[PDB]
């Protein structure tokens, strides 16, 4: 195809007969200002990838779509807005000296986040606003930068999440945003060992990203050596980072009538990433083999969560409540009696710790966040939900305005 | 002379806050009502829950003004909105 | 004893345990001599009597002399607190695309530090400054940064009355003595930027003066009756607003309750009077009293406060075209008799409350429409409560 | 020489967050149940609705972190500080 973006690091060339992109890393190394050459098209890439998956399983939306060889990927095209987007948890690098007194290591909660024009200074939101950029239809107001400030941040927590699996500190990072055909805003640039700042054990001292590259006064090809070795550590240590980690959500009916709203329940956890299965059982009409059911799922080492679905006068949530220690979550399903059945729900006897929810939708979700406490996975799509949710509504205020 | 100056323009705006456009047929019903009456009146839609500190965002927008304000907290459910405001 | 500035001198007061401020007849924006310590000093004087009426606590105490007034004596914090409602000044230097008078909604404010360098929250909390055992954390620089958008809003809303926009602001704090953090130093003209009719052109602040590369005593004529024409305008920014609340209440017995809501009202400014009146055993009578607090031309609210089944509050707003609310008095009936005061017949505007407290806030908030200081008390409160919850949590924690 | 494993100390917090200190004696009441558990607890006062900025400040402190946490909202009343939450 034809090329339209050129990069230090990278070429993005159209793909004319399949209406996207192919974005091509190119062997260089452009640490900031210095410029040098080595074998590491293959490694970002392939580092890029991955991130861009572990992102897509989140719900995020991005451009990336799969790779196409070894040192390039395929993306839907659009148009890019020309703002560095940064991330940090920690004071280190350039901060410090925007703003002296601060002392490295100094923790960001919630993250700090700055943003950078090209061609790079700091720009402020208002700046961004002001400038009146208009890509591919959508003119980026507050509400597009606000989208972007929440998925910046997002998106390094995801990551931060990620990389504690493998004992490394995601100490900062820097993304960037495209507005596609539809108008619709995706993260679109690449994300490698040149888009973060990686402290495995929190040690700045064992720091594995281009930091390494920028700290050289002098440049040899040993050098190089370390930085090429430094990167395809980080390569390899992202295969563990998306595990497959072991959890069921198990739902109780009282009786196959309350069938609509489990499955209400299930649609809604499975979306979110849970294994859910759907048990009829009575707490009164067949006590022992209620008992019998729950024993064979505690049975597992790995996560197991109880939502009990009975409708009128609830015994089944306190009963397993009773005899089990995995958590219990009572969902009674809809009724006009429910004003008056739920206190068989909420009031259990003393030292049970059965816990009462009203929708079958927030059930779902109390069982997701209580599993995302081990599968980041499912506490990212929580996450994502949020801003889905935040961004929608700003949709409707727009219409109704 | 006093007679241009016997009905004069008083400003003043009230903002309905809904939770969820869902609630989008009773907040036209309050507006259809207020502004029979002669109010200025904004329908708009934000969460205390889902969209806390837009929310606080949205009214200090309105908070900049030297004409009187009057908000309207319009939420089903538990009401966080109203409280929240 | 002594503590020296450009415009200001700041004395011990040793018979008085507790400081003057001498101001001085020089303007240093970049420095020359005037007649102006007595315009200055008495401009500060009415702000900050202001500021008192709101409940902003302050180092200020009373005017000692023409150009001299007494504080509180207290340890300064080396930042400058700056709010901005618009985009203009330096701002636009450091902000380069965004035009001036672009709008700041919740009002913009940055902090500089006594050396002028910018600094961040951050910055002030890695500092680690301390006065009077009052070491600054990120809850004093919240509530810094509050109370500075919250002096910003008050005054913002003063100059209102005199048709002038006020633009931007700078404040100090101190720490006093026992370790409350105080707005301190001065308020005056060159505290801020203000803008007649919001027109930039006929600004009345100290920037006439920054502008200047030279510098005629013709300019710092124009400049004096700049400033003396505030201090002028500053009288009128504090005018007796009249509004009445009446609490109605359906029986004797309901005079606890009722005197809680007075004692909250009147704590907000509010002039309040106590009735009683059936309007089931004294229906005419009712719609009599009614009338009578309708002869006015100032606002009015009315409370109505109804055991049982509440037909008070309800006959007043069909009755009458002022607000009325409805705050019943405490009873373990309150759940079932509360409908009697929601659920009014269609066409009645009686709007419901549950607590006496609460009620007359409402009132408050009806009438600061129109009154900025009750306004502002409301705001100040706020204020207040938040600061509370942190101490609270700072023993629990 | 296995058996040394397992027994290690594994990172969580339950926060719990009441609306009022007024609500103390309830707060400790859950407090001492979960440290007989075992757990690790953190009594904090904040209101959704009087502090609404502070209350999000301070969950994203306890949001740093790499271990587990659970958090509980004690609010008389009206409860908006659990849904914000």
């Amino acid at each position: 195809g034809k090329l339209l973006i050129e990069g230090k690091t990278k070429q993005v060339f159209d793909v004319p007969d399949q209406p996207g992109l192919l974005l091509n890393k190119d062997r260089i190394t452009a640490g900031d200002g210095a410029h040098d050459l080595e074998g590491k098209a293959a490694i970002s890439n392939q580092t890029n990838a991955k991130v861009f998956e572990i992102l897509k399983s989140a719900g995020i939306k991005t451009a990336f779509v799969k790779i196409a060889s070894e040192t390039a990927f395929l993306s839907k095209k659009c148009e890019m807005i020309p703002i560095e987007w940064v991330t940090r948890r920690l004071a280190t690098g350039s901060f410090l000296k925007r703003n002296p007194g601060v002392p490295e290591g100094f923790r960001f909660t919630p993250p700090k986040q700055e943003t950078f024009f090209k061609d790079d200074p700091q720009w402020s939101e208002e700046q961004i606003i002001s400038a009146k950029f208009n890509y591919n239809g959508l003119l980026i107001g507050r509400d597009e930068v606000d989208y972007m400030r929440k998925a910046t941040i997002l998106i390094f927590e995801i990551l931060e999440k990620a990389w504690a699996l493998r004992d490394c500190a995601l100490i900062d990072m820097k993304i960037e945003f495209g507005v596609d055909t539809e108008g619709s805003i995706v993260l679109a640039d690449v994300i490698d060992s040149d888009s973060w700042r990686l402290w495995p054990s929190g040690d700045k001292r064992l720091m594995v990203d281009k930091q390494v590259y920028r700290n050289l006064t002098t440049v040899t090809a040993a050098d190089l050596d370390t930085v090429k070795r430094n990167f395809a550590w980080v390569k390899d240590q992202l295969d563990f980072l998306k595990p497959t980690i072991h959890h069921k959500v198990v739902v109780f009916m009282g009786s196959p009538a309350d069938q609509e709203h489990c499955q209400k329940i299930a649609k809604a956890a499975r979306e979110l990433g849970l294994d859910v299965d759907l048990r009829v059982t009575s707490a009164h009409k067949a006590t022992e083999e209620t008992l019998r059911i729950m024993q064979q799922y505690e049975d597992t080492h790995g996560a197991l969560v109880f939502i009990a679905v009975a409708g009128r006068s609830n015994g089944l949530g306190p009963v397993l409540s009773g005899n089990t220690s995995y958590p219990v979550i009572n969902c009674p399903p809809p009724s006009d009696k429910l004003v008056q059945d739920i206190w068989s729900s909420l009031s259990v006897p003393s030292g049970l710790g059965c816990a009462t929810v009203i929708y079958p939708d927030s059930a779902a979700l109390m069982a997701a966040q209580i599993i995302g406490l081990q599968d980041y996975l499912v506490w990212g799509r929580l996450r994502s939900k949020q801003l889905d949710m935040a961004h929608s509504l700003r949709q409707a205020d727009k219409k109704l305005r």
